[PDB]
């Protein structure tokens, strides 16, 4: 309950407005940060809709569907490996607000 | 790193605009994805800014630095837990905006 304290210490640069260097001293941390579970409650190839954990229902569209697009093309070979309702996804919202189907490192 | 498909499939509730079913489901799944890595660029007892793997920096002030006030106090002899420039934070937006420093399970 009580707080710990840090988990580590990293070695920042002297301009802590330099994301890039920023960026690099946290690389091996948080890797799958922002990258968050969803389950499919619908799915065609032009729209995924799926419920996340904080409540809301997502509508994944267009860009967002790219990544995924054989899993939601009824390619004979992938099957019920497709995305269908239930399917338990990963998705990120991009810098441009919308929602995108990704995977974890 | 080509799309490898959802993980796996979940049994749905037969409404699926229950959120609390679909709560209920996915009970297991994506517990601490809302707790974000942030690596500390400034620290005083009143006032963290941080920067987080999604580029944007931080800042957590007022009840969001009551449960670490301990490790921000001008203490030295609270030893290698204080929290300074370069601490790796766990921190978690509140559902009223404000982002409070937290600890993952």
């Amino acid at each position: 309950n009580a707080y710990r304290g840090p988990e580590a210490f990293l070695k920042l640069p002297k301009d802590l407005k330099d994301r890039e260097a920023l960026q690099d001293i946290m690389q091996d941390i948080g890797n799958s940060d922002d990258i968050l579970a969803a389950v499919v409650l619908s799915a065609t190839p032009g729209a995924v809709e799926a419920f996340r954990k904080n409540g809301e229902t997502i509508r994944i569209t267009g860009d967002g569907l790219k990544a995924a697009h054989r899993f939601l093309s009824n390619d004979p070979k992938i099957g019920e490996k497709r995305i269908r309702p239930g399917a338990l996804i990963r998705v990120k919202k991009t810098e441009k607000g919308s929602w995108q189907i990704v995977q974890l490192p």
